[PDB]
């Protein structure tokens, strides 16, 4: 069956007042809301995701001495005895659990609450970044997503939301890797970077993993 995953439509990413506003982010709210309600699409399930950080999260520059927001940082595997590392970005503080910032934008919060839509929180563990809604950047800790998708007989997955080049792409990749037939409806996403070339880079990576990208 088809499932629709709506990635991080949250205040801190969508509101101008948010701490990590995606450019033209507000343009997504109504179209995504329509998408969520559209009979023709035959969504068997819809899942929405939230970045859900503790305030002391490792991914915020505020939590590293002598490092400012948007700097490059080297994460170290939290697995004891694992010494591999990954390059990261330290961000402004965003999506702290139970703060305006981390709420789904109202138009979507209202849809979730009135239609009882599954929420998946990612980014919860203090000690690691997660871009994908499926699992952390190490693929150590998994979320709920896959078991939920399976319970509801998902064979294909449609992904929308923000940010295109971080959580949208990472979520799409996980899904393809787990064997779902995966789609990104590009018209319903936006990048954090408002460099036009970014949409091509992601577009090409997506296709390399047999994720298929369409506009609408
Ligand atoms: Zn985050």
């Amino acid at each position: 069956m088809k499932t629709l995953i709506v990635v991080d439509m949250q205040n801190d990413f969508i509101s101008p007042l948010g701490s990590l506003t995606v450019p033209k982010g507000e343009e997504l709210i109504n179209p995504i809301s329509d998408l969520m309600q559209d009979a023709d699409r035959d969504w068997h399930r819809i899942v929405v995701t939230r970045d859900w950080h503790p305030s002391r999260h490792i991914s915020f520059a505020k939590n590293h001495k002598d490092k400012e927001p948007y700097s490059t940082y080297t994460y170290h595997s939290p697995r004891p005895g694992d010494d591999s590392t990954q390059e990261g970005i330290l961000w402004p503080v965003h999506c702290v659990k139970n703060t305006w910032g981390s709420q789904l934008v109202d138009q979507i919060m209202d849809q979730v609450v009135t239609k009882h839509i599954k929420i998946v929180d990612k980014g919860f563990l203090t000690d690691r970044e997660y871009y994908s809604a499926f699992h952390d950047i190490w693929n150590f800790h998994k979320t709920d997503m896959n078991k939920y998708l399976e319970k509801h007989h998902t064979d294909e997955v449609y992904i929308v939301g923000v940010a295109l080049e971080y959580c949208v792409k990472a979520t799409a990749i996980s899904a393809a890797e787990l064997g779902y037939k995966t789609t990104v409806l590009l018209d319903y996403t936006r990048p954090i970077s408002d460099d036009p070339e970014v949409i091509n880079k992601v577009k090409e990576e997506l296709k390399a993993h047999n994720i298929n990208v369409v506009d609408k």
